[PDB]
């Protein structure tokens, strides 16, 4: 078997479509898949133009047969009698399915050929070889021998037309097969079952049977689903459709999915009970490990930039690609912070309330279990982020980019050791070297969240992916400023200045501004074009200062874009409610400041605007977490739900109702009980 | 235009496709689109011989004859130089093109007819009239006449196949009318543009101005896309599909969507500045009203009871349809407590810290936005959460049942009323009587949250349909029960009383039960067993017990099945730990409860158990928040995020981070300037 | 095929299968597996004499080259 893995399909030359009866006949059994049989004959004219070398292997010409005979059956009585077979209907399908088959091709120039076989002709070799050589023949005179078996007149390991197909791409020694039935794949168990897992690759029935069978002689199966439209050129568009089968490629080349996952969760289980210092005492010895061994990681990720450096693929990924002991000490310093304030985090009290006698209750802080976090390949955030999830006592799912793979597999490693040292489990997997970002993020009821770092290609690419399931992260941040008839200019300057030009490539980085126009004519609009000429900014205008000015900048392309570079709309509005107004119409909600003096205004918009965080006199570039003395954060979120932008640790928990009643029952404390209701605030731990 | 509804195709008898040139051919202009053309061709046969009356008009001749002129033009010349027409194509490409549909056509037993015409033939009215009687005549006689333009010798307010299409299904008189183009439908601007909004109906270009000419004379027009799999049979499926155009159905009949939406956002927006006791008053008066015109409300709830009961659809919810001053005095009662406790839910601190000089910063509390609750019509509730909102001052949505919706309006009259008193704005809006589920499911960055509260069915339905958005309620409420061998019988007695017996069709009703094996020998097993049976309860059993016991109760179909009856499997392990795992192997983490009296074994559990909620001596049917003294809950909530369970008020609210520095800057803190980090954890006010 | 008429199981399956046909107002083109099984069944018209015998028919025509013979 060649072919091995569901990129290689583009090469190959040699295939044999299979036909299921199913797919040529409808549920009323009163015609033929008309639209499915020549969606299927226009695929191979396609794949067949090409030059691939393709023979099908129908099927169904009773069915066919049947509904002609019984029409006629209908047509030959007599009116009195009207007023209250397997060789037959196969003979004559046959005559009318290939003549359908030949129309349809012959309006793509190509010529076909049937050609009936019967059982016991593949026991006379001397058959098999005429058979043979002849198909041969036939397939290099570019005709597509649309093979049957004999039934019309001697009826039937070959059992069906699938061991048929079989022992036929066998011999004809074909690179593919394609076994195009009814179902849409394999499970472990049937749909009406436990385990509707598709097999979208097999490792190592009666279709199953001739699979194995062939599989063992070199072809390379496949098995489609009949109803599934463009099946032939997306298969051979390699995606993974169906069931694919190859060998093994086990353990020892990949655990499959999930066995991380579990393993995962049953760690994060076991170092739920691990609270007191332990996993504070694990951050610990893992900086200490990250101090310790820098050397290795330093000439690891030095030469793995190196290899990724002759691709060249990417000039800000390249940079930060970039790694030095200067860093290897931020984070080391960074994770001793984390083991101080990650003392009592996880398993806190929040409420402590009694209702009745002894009837108590609490609601503690909890992990929130398996996290998947998915970022190019930064690796400074890797053990950032396993200290996260460390303190916090939740597992951790982690696939970064291939790029510094090698790296990350030894900062992997690294922390691995760190975790086992207490612990008593890596309760932390990483994956990455191809691992199908769809279909995980397709998988349910094991992972958590999403945690998208990498930039924005990644959580835009996400958000229009990840369907069903917790993610995190903003989509872009188009921040807003506004400044006011009653602020004064050099505030508004050096504001601006650090602003954008701080780092424009930044998420939370400014790419609008808005002004009172009243102070329009305070010079004020000079003065800060012409700063952003001395850093050198591309200005872009909106229809308001289009209207306003005489020659101007050039307009904006649509004020709901970003570009992360020196390129800033800009526009003017009189009302502060108009700045409500145009924020809310094009903002993300992601975050805003306000340079006045006035608090009646300033707080009228604040209470007012609804971004995800707000400033006065201050600098979008403040939107760090660790700025906000929040400790090391973990991204930034804009969803309307449960974290607002800055989310540091407690943004990875969430809370538990625990009870210990005496013997109490809800009936109980009905009128028929003497219970009551108390919902006394006991004071918190 | 006698039809107006997308239930109304049901029920058209005479109908005229139209297909697009686009749709015959492919991009690579070396073939056609066969599995197009046939499925087409399929679909037309099936609606045919169905009954109804049908006639295309086709397109796209000029296309095919271009492939079939280009290929002969290459073969004649002479070989030297091969080293190195509308009405042409016109005439072959009909030809060939009439040869393929009456093959595929003859395929289904149908007869078809070619019929040219020209421009000038309707200009002459004998002509026309001619014309008139001879398709008439045609499809009186079950044919097709596959009509279109004599371009091959006189090519072209007919100016198209598709004016000519709208006279002829003006003139013929036809039910229908498909022009089955190459886009998918209708927006108010380009895709590349702003405003993808589709037109799933139109109210009041030239596929539009012929739209508007032909639906001014009887007909219904539709417009379909090419490429669209499935298109006829669905579109007579009745299913939204392209741009419907039937007549208005103005604000008068029912605003369309969004401008409800943005209403809300704005008064939410408003009452946001409407905090100390405004809401508190609204809902004072809106208790009193509830109180003060019951009668007419009682009698509304009465009559659409009383309507609904010749129906008979669901003794459940014909029951819930209960109404009664009682539930009415219970409903003022609940919103004066929520009045009371609802004082300071919103814009409260929860920091206080300051980083630098005058470098201060808090993160408030804040509403969430709009809330769309989706419940069956259980209308006792709609006054609930209208204060449940008007309290968080946040916008909400409202979309019940048919049922009671009189009822419904009532209600929402009277809340639009109360509100209207102080809020300056009806900061809600109901929306009812066939409000297209999906649609507005899909719809999105309007609504942010949604609140199913019907019954397990919607909360099914929705987590199934709902895409993309936050939800909330639980699934299922697949509740465990464990007693220990440190547990005192007669308390698990009457706790599985309270369980099971106590409301067994409740969603946090137990469904399951565990019990230490060693025990089991303790008439325990019997003891409980025999209750069950004096409730009547019918009891299964699973492969522990099926192994321990000879006769034994019967088995169990799936464990993770619910019942919401007098149905409860049992099941029975040794290790407290094996049942840590049987309850995270089946249970939906929803509620869990230990009766014990050692509390290592509990507290391990405790400690272990990852439910929504556990106990100890304790109901499931506590799980009601109003039992936790949380006051008036909204749902339950079993997802990993934001919320557990009972779900309060402040389940519905977030934060938002703000600031105010004098001048600071993100580079003036760096060791550039004179700025440093405090993190002085002010204490909160 | 050739060998279809020294297995009498299928001859008779063959047989009943033509009567079948014909008494359903069919025109059941015969011809031989030549395709894959080329050749007193020798030709076609041994074939076609076997056949008449068997399917029991009036008449047969062999329209042939030659108009006749002398």
């Amino acid at each position: 078997p060649t072919f091995t893995e569901r990129s290689q399909l583009k090469y190959a030359r040699r295939l044999v479509v299979k036909l299921g009866s199913a797919v040529i006949t409808r549920e009323d059994n009163h015609g033929l898949a008309l639209g499915r049989l020549a969606s299927i004959v226009e695929q191979v004219a396609e794949c067949h133009l090409e030059g691939r070398e393709v023979m099908m292997v129908t099927s169904g010409a009773v069915a066919f047969g049947k509904q002609k005979l019984a029409q006629e059956l209908l047509m030959s009585l007599s009116m009195r009698e009207t007023l209250n077979e397997p060789r037959a209907a196969a003979a004559v399908g046959q005559s009318g399915l290939m003549s359908l088959y030949d129309a349809m091709f012959a309006q793509y120039g190509v010529k076909i050929a049937q050609v009936l076989v019967t059982k016991p002709d593949f026991y006379n070799e001397e058959t098999r070889n005429n058979l043979f050589c002849t198909l041969s023949e036939l397939i290099s005179l570019n005709i597509v021998p649309i093979i049957n078996t004999n039934d019309a007149v001697s009826p039937p390991p070959i059992k069906d037309n699938d061991s048929l197909s079989a022992m036929l791409a066998a011999e004809v020694q074909a690179d593919l097969l394609i076994l195009m039935s009814d179902v849409d794949g394999i499970y472990n168990k049937p749909p009406w079952e436990d385990g509707a897992k598709l097999m979208h690759t097999y490792t190592s029935d009666s279709k199953v049977k001739a699979a194995t069978w062939a599989l063992d002689r070199g072809v390379s199966v496949v098995i489609c689903n009949g109803m599934q439209e463009k099946a032939i050129k997306t298969i051979i568009g390699g995606r993974k459709v169906g069931t694919f089968f190859t060998e093994a490629t086990e353990s020892a080349n990949a655990v499959p999915v999930e066995v991380m996952a579990e393993n995962a969760r049953t760690g994060s289980r076991q170092m739920q009970a691990l609270t007191p210092a332990q996993r504070a005492s694990a951050v610990n010895t893992l900086a200490d490990l990250l101090v310790s061994r820098e050397k290795f990681i330093l000439d690891a990720n030095a030469k793995d930039l190196a290899e990724a450096q002759k691709s060249g693929l990417a000039k800000p990924l390249l940079s930060r690609l970039s790694l030095n002991p200067a860093k290897l000490k931020n984070l080391s310093v960074g994770l001793k912070q984390i083991a101080e304030d990650s003392h009592k985090n996880v398993g806190r009290v929040l409420r402590r309330t009694r209702l009745a006698d002894q009837l108590e209750l609490k609601q503690v802080t909890v992990p929130i279990g398996v996290l998947l976090v998915i970022f190019e390949s930064r690796p400074d955030s890797l053990p950032q982020v396993a200290a996260l999830a460390m303190a916090s006592a939740n597992g951790l799912l982690l696939k970064g980019g291939k790029e510094a793979a090698h790296s990350n597999k030894a900062l992997m490693e690294l922390v691995k050791e760190a975790l086992a040292t207490v612990g008593a489990e890596h309760a932390v997997s990483l994956v990455s070297t191809r691992e199908e970002i769809s279909d995980l993020l397709s998988m349910e009821n094991h992972i958590d969240l999403i945690i998208p770092r990498g930039s924005s290609d990644l959580v835009r690419s996400i958000q229009q992916q990840s369907l069903h399931i917790p993610v995190l992260g903003h989509a872009e941040g188009v921040c807003h400023v506004y400044i006011d008839r009653d602020a004064d200019l050099e505030k508004a300057l050096r504001i601006a200045r650090d602003a954008k030009c701080d780092y424009p490539a930044a998420c939370n980085a400014m790419e609008t501004l808005l002004i009172h126009e009243d102070l329009m004519s305070g010079a004020i609009f000079g003065d800060v074009c012409n700063m952003l000429k001395r850093e050198g900014v591309k200005i872009y205008a909106g229809p308001r200062l289009n209207q306003q000015l005489t020659f101007g900048p050039p307009a904006a392309k649509s004020l709901k874009h970003e570009y992360g570079a020196l390129e800033c709309c800009i526009e003017v509005v009189p009302s502060l409610d108009e700045a409500i107004n145009h924020i809310h119409t094009y903002g993300s909600s992601h975050t805003d400041v306000i340079v006045t003096e006035n608090d009646a205004a300033a707080r009228q918009f604040l209470g007012s605007v609804d971004s995800a965080c707000v400033f006065h006199n201050a600098s979008s570039r403040f939107a760090d977490g660790f700025r906000f003395g929040l400790g090391a954060e973990v991204g930034i979120s804009t969803a309307r739900i449960h974290a607002r932008g800055p989310v540091g640790v407690e943004g990875l928990l969430t809370t538990k109702w625990i009870l210990e009643g005496q013997d109490h029952a809800a009936a109980d404390f009905a009128e028929g009980g003497g219970r009551t209701w108390l919902h006394e605030t006991l004071p918190l731990d």
